[PDB]
Formats: C-alpha cells, sequence, structure tokens
C-alpha cells in the first residue's frame, strides 16, 4: 500500500500508527541482507508510534501526515538519530534537525530510521565501503543505486511508506528507477534543505522516493509548505531529444523507450522530436559540483582524508585541483545552457527521456555496454539525469518498463516552476504503463 | 526618424547613406558637449558612406541594415576604432572585432562611432572622470546615466540611428529610462558577447538601444542571428509585484505608474497583483558582480590600480576582497531567488515595473529622497533593474511617463526565451502610451 492508502485505512480505523510501524520494521527485519537501513531504533521508534495511536483515539491529529512510517536519508538531521552520511570522516557542523525534517515531523509522520547512502552523496552506485554497499530491491546481486539507494529501497520493500532524499546529478531519479519506484526531484528551491548536508549547493534538490505519483505529489506540497495544484491532463504532447539520446542508451532500454514512443498515439498521446544539444553538459557539471563538493569537505580532507573512501577522496581531491577560475567558467557556461531547454520545452507538454540506459548492474560492474560502445559507469548512469538537476526543472522518474525482470524507469522533465504539471502527466502515464 | 522609416527611404530613394550620414555628423556637432561619443573618425565614416551609397545606387544591397548610422558602446571592438572602454587602465586582450558588431557590420551597417560609457561599466551614473560625463540628452546638468550612457543620449539626439550596448545590472535599460529612449535587455545570451568586454560574464547582455519598439525588434533578430515571431497582443495580463515595489518609487513615480495601472483596464488590458520579495537581490547581484569583474581586471589592478577612477577602483577592490566562498554563496542565492520569478510570471503575460524610481538626477547626487525617505543612489537606482538580468530574463524599458520634464522609463518583464511575446507587450503598450 502507499501513504495515501494507509492515510485512508487510519482515518476509517483500519489500521493504527502502531500496527503501520510493525509492518515496517517486519519488512526491515526480512530484508536486512539489503541493508538500507543506516539507523533504526524500534525501542524509540514504537514509543513514538504509541503516542500518535493513543492521540488518534483522544481525536488529536498532528497532521497531514499523522502515524505515517517513512525514513530519511542519512545526510538530513534527525532528532535523537545521528548523521553519518555514509562516511567515517568527520562532517561540517549541522543542526539537530534539518528544515525539511521538521515539515515532516510537524505534519505528524513517524520517522523512524535513517537510510544508506553512498558516501557524501558523491557517487551514484550504493556501494560503500564504510557502511556495506545497499543491495537492488529487486535482485540483491545488482546494484541499488545512488546516493538515496537506501531510501529507494525502504520505500521498494515496504520499509517505511515513503522516504527522503537528495538529487545533485540524479541521485533521487536514478535508485527509483533502478528499484522501480517513484523519484521525484521538484524544481530546485521548492523544498528547502536547510540543516542538510550539502554536496553542491547550486545543484542539491531535497525530494521524495514514493510508491506512487500522488504520493509524491501529496509529499512534495507538504516538504514545501505549499500546494501544488494538479490540473487535468488529454492530449498531452511529449518531445523527445533524440539527439541528445543518440548513442547514450542501451540497446534493450533502447527498444523499450522506442516501444514506448510507439504506443503513446494509441493512447491519444502525441510524440515530437526536439533537439537538446547542451554540449559539454557533462564536464561543466562535474566541474561545478565537484568544485562545490570539495570545498565542503576541505577541512576534513586536510585532516581526516583517511575518513573517505579512495573513490570519493579522489574525486573530492580532483575537486579541489579546480580553481576558483575553473569555477567561475562553469558558472558562466551552466547560464549558457538554459535558453537551449527553453527552447525544446516550447510547443511540448513536458519531455520524455529513460532515467537509465541499462538496468541495475551487478554489484562492483565498473563498465557497462552502451548502443555506441561501452563506457565507464558514472558517465553512462548520470549523463542522462544531470542536466535537469543542473538546471534545476522539475523533473520525475516513474517505472515504465522491464529489462530481464529489472525495473527502468523514465523520466518526466518540466520548464522550472511546473511542478504540479509535471505530476499531473506523470500520473496519467503511470496509470497507463506497468 | 527611426531605423525602419530610414530604410523605408532609402528603398524608395529618398535618401542617400552618405546623407543619413552627414545628418548623424550634424548632431553630433551641434550636441557635442553632451559627450557622447569616445571616439569619431568623419573621414574614415564618409569613406564607407561612400562606398555604401554607391552600391545602392547599383543594387548591392549588404544586408537589412544597409547604409544606416549606428553607434557602438565602447567596450565592443570595431575594426578601425580605438576600444577604451571609458578607463584609463590596460584592459584584458580582445580581438579586432565583437561578434555582435560583425552581426551589425556584415548585415550592412554604417558603424561609425563608439559611445562613451561608464568606467569598465562597473556603474550607472555615467559620470567620468577620464572621459568627462556624458549629459542627459533632455538636461545637461542632469546624469545620463549608464553605463551605455553615450549611446542612449546618442539615439536620444539622433546621432546615429540606433545603437548598441550592454546590461549587467540595467545598463541599458536605465539609461533608456533617463534619456526617454527604448532599450531591450534579451534573454541571457541569445545576443553574443564574444570578443566584447566582459563585466559579469553569468550576467552580461549585449542589446539595442532605439527610438522605437518595432526598431528593438528588428535589430535584436540581426544581433542574435535568428527571426523573432511577433503574436498578435489580445486582453494582455500584466502582473505588477507590489510588495517588491513597496518604498522603493519616489513618489511622483508611484504616482505616474499607478495612472497607468488605472488605465490599463480601459485600454482592454487586466492587472494583477503579484508576489516577487526577492529579499537580499541587491546584496546577492553585488557580490556576484563585482567578485567576477574584479578576477577580470585583476592583472591591471594591481600593476595600474591608478588607471582606475576611485568609485570604480574601491568596487573592484571589495570585489578582490571577496573569496570564493563569498561567490559560490552568491551562485547559491542566485538560484535560491529564480523559482520566486518563475512563480510571480506564471499566469501573466508579463511583468510591469518602473525602470528608475525618480527621473535622472543632477549630476554629483548621491543620495535621493524615495516614498519611503533617503537611499543611496546606487541602491535606488539599481534595485528596480538588477533583478531580470541577474537571472536573465527579456526585459524592455521604454517611455511611459514625464517627471520634472524628465523622461521615466517602464520595464516589460517576459518569461526566459519569450522575447518576442516581451516585444509585442511593448509594442502594444508603446501605441498606447506617451
Amino acid at each position: 500500500m502507499d501513504l495515501l492508502e494507509a492515510k485512508r485505512l487510519l482515518e476509517t480505523g483500519r489500521t493504527t500508527p502502531l500496527a503501520l510501524l510493525e509492518e515496517a520494521l517486519e519488512r526491515a527485519k526480512a530484508f536486512q541482507d539489503r541493508n538500507a537501513l543506516a539507523y533504526l531504533d524500534e525501542e524509540a521508534a514504537r514509543k513514538e508510534a504509541l503516542a500518535l495511536t493513543e492521540e488518534l483515539r483522544r481525536g488529536q491529529v498532528r497532521g497531514p501526515l499523522h502515524g505515517l512510517p517513512l525514513t530519511v536519508k542519512d545526510l538530513f538531521p534527525v532528532k535523537g538519530m545521528p548523521t553519518r552520511a555514509g562516511t567515517k570522516a568527520p562532517l561540517p557542523p549541522l543542526p539537530e534537525e534539518a528544515r525539511a525534517v521538521r515539515r515532516l515531523r510537524e505534519a505528524g509522520a513517524l520517522l523512524f530510521a535513517k537510510t544508506n547512502m553512498h558516501e557524501i552523496a558523491l557517487g551514484i552506485t550504493g556501494e560503500n565501503p564504510w557502511t556495506g554497499p545497499v543491495r537492488n530491491a529487486v535482485d540483491p546481486s545488482r546494484q541499488a543505486g545512488g546516493s538515496s539507494g537506501g531510501s529507494a529501497v525502504a520505500v521498494a520493500l515496504g520499509i517505511g511508506l515513503a522516504s527522503l532524499g537528495t538529487d545533485t546529478g540524479g541521485s533521487i531519479r536514478i535508485p527509483a528507477g533502478f528499484n522501480g519506484v517513484v523519484g521525484f526531484k521538484p524544481s530546485y528551491g521548492r523544498v528547502s534543505l536547510e540543516g542538510a548536508l550539502p554536496l553542491s549547493r547550486s545543484t542539491d534538490h531535497a525530494g521524495p522516493l514514493t510508491r506512487s505519483v500522488r504520493d509524491a505529489h501529496f509529499l512534495t506540497e507538504i516538504l514545501a509548505g505549499e500546494s501544488i495544484p494538479l490540473e487535468g491532463v488529454q492530449n498531452p504532447v511529449f518531445g523527445v531529444p533524440l539527439d541528445f539520446l543518440e548513442g547514450r542508451l542501451g540497446v534493450e532500454v533502447r527498444k523499450a523507450f522506442t516501444r514506448l514512443l510507439e504506443d503513446l498515439p494509441a493512447l491519444r498521446a502525441e510524440v515530437r522530436e526536439v533537439s537538446l544539444p547542451l554540449e559539454g553538459v557533462y564536464e561543466v557539471y562535474t566541474r561545478l559540483v565537484r568544485y562545490e563538493a570539495a570545498r565542503i569537505h576541505e577541512k576534513a580532507l586536510k585532516e581526516h582524508p583517511e575518513g573517505f573512501s579512495p573513490q570519493v577522496r579522489e574525486a573530492l581531491l580532483a575537486g579541489l585541483a579546480l580553481t576558483e577560475k575553473d569555477y567561475r567558467d562553469a558558472v558562466a557556461e551552466r547560464e549558457a545552457l538554459r535558453l537551449e531547454l527553453v527552447k525544446a520545452l516550447r510547443g511540448v507538454d513536458a519531455l520524455l527521456l529513460p532515467v537509465q540506459p541499462l538496468p541495475a548492474p551487478p554489484l562492483g560492474t565498473e563498465e557497462v555496454e552502451l548502443e555506441s560502445g561501452r563506457k565507464g559507469h558514472r558517465e553512462a548512469f548520470i549523463t542522462l539525469t544531470l542536466p535537469f538537476s543542473l538546471l534545476g526543472v522539475p523533473t520525475l522518474a516513474l517505472p515504465f518498463a522491464k529489462v530481464e525482470g529489472m525495473p527502468v524507469g523514465l523520466q518526466v522533465v518540466g520548464a522550472y516552476g511546473e511542478d504540479g504539471k509535471v505530476l499531473a502527466l506523470g500520473g496519467w502515464l503511470e496509470a497507463r504503463l506497468g
């Protein structure tokens, strides 16, 4: 079941906050081999669940999420819970509770655990030598992906009804696709990242991982502290950046995506090719993010570099090697790319493209096979998502197909501020997809 | 007369390039004391004028601007002319001709002079101790304003039919307002700034100064190298950011603006209040721009600081005092404001607000009187324009009122990439204003 479904059961008295927690805890124990949780205090959780249950009986409701069990990516401070960000290195000062978390707590949600994540959110594999890897919800021998891997798996397996994560280069969308769940990255700044561990301040996005589009819409309003109206959808027009996708997809995802485009007309939708070159976007993003990330962890990298894994340590050092000039160039280059996206979105309701070039790869996979040849993991899996987080436009990731039994996600991209439209379009597609 | 009317006279054989030039040169001589020109070579100009005249007589049209006299702000390199940028300090290496200038030249335009500008474009007063102040076209005792001051005054006085300038925080719109001409700042990057002296690469904009909105559109298409469709206007809906304007207008401009709002309904238009807080936007803009500007002139500031005026030197030094950390924060703060502007524009065709809080003030005026009390000149006159250049959205400035017998301009703000819509709405308003 999902959030709104469980909410209705609570309102009709068919279930209780305590019961919902027990089911979540039961799933957490049965799927420990997935290693999705970074921190879990069953005792404190049960105590809180008891209070929420008794409150529901006395007629006291904290908010719209009252009694609903949720998890939080371990980069958001949560009261009574430690924050480790998947690393052994010290972290910069952070408050007791992130603003976004406060929104959930004040709404009555029951935050019962922190989810694992790729070390300091700098990576998308989900493999972590410090905490152990997070394993794919569908196949325990494949990657859960990242860096909100634990959150995605938790939601997929029923460990909590939803989860809160972050997306800088696709860290919400990628794991959502890998594990067959919904991941929404709102327009930049929509949801507050105050109090949370930063990676790339001008590119980080806070967002939900859910089992349905309606839950993503519902949760985003609470997280943003504002209503996001949903409009009706009829004869939607979808733009497809074929030039951008050329040679960036795997053979199987290519077939599934092509099939989707072929079936849309029958579903009464329209498919139009659009142009989205975005030349150099990969390195623009990489330099901008690594430069900022390295500065965030500069002190720890100097005093306690051994606290970082080899991959992260190398990435941070590479960021430190980038000069302020390199940063200024990247900043200017990002601004230059905006018009290109505006034009591509002009005339269509949203852009559609896979969120991944292949299904979740086996654990340890460093190179993958694309339709245009072998490519490095990072470049193959981050290129499809980074442009939209870099430019800050609302982007939803939802399941649209399967490859050899593994989930493959689809991206729905809208213009800046069109969060409601993207979610509306997402629900329309979700209903007509598998 | 304007560009398109002169172009009509040329096609009908009622005038020649040589005659159009002589007219421009007579005006330059007559109003020479306004000090609008930084460089003028009459002989070289006349020589080119002769060539264009003969070519036209034998049906050899170079382009849409063939034989039309135009001026260029002195930060854009022009063949056969020196580039001084209103300063005595050494400048970074620049090519012989700026890309935007090449667009004009290849169109057949007769570029006969460089216009003066606030030193290195870092300022909006138009006062320059090196070249002497550029004086307002209407009243030489008042500021021409800046930093495309000479360009606006030249256009206002008929010294050339149009001009090319830049706008980073309002450098095109402010002088246009002050002198009663049209100034258009297209979406960021639409007009190439390649080969031109930069101030803030991620915030600079190239744009035209004209006598009419139709000229602004005409020239922008040529400068951008692409056609910009002009859709009809019917029942336009204008958004007014009252909260943003609260206390930032002078009593008289407030009255003129209110009058316009009162008349729009009778003109078959709608006026809706919108919210645009943009708290701290002034500081964000200032730090971001000064940081980038200081790095451009870093070498000269160290080697020949005396080449910069005190005012400019102080701003540049403030830019060097800001660290890369301050820049990263400024970069993040800018992105945080983007959603606010997007939301204010949703549901309306454009935003309307004065381009200035008061008519051009006397030279040397450091403090002014706003409806909320005294305020420093810079903050009073840059705060109204900087948000739109900071965020890169198309913004038009056109005359709409008179105060103290001085011109007062109006800003028409559109969504990113909607230059055509802005220009169309500008034409609609122009035909219904004064």
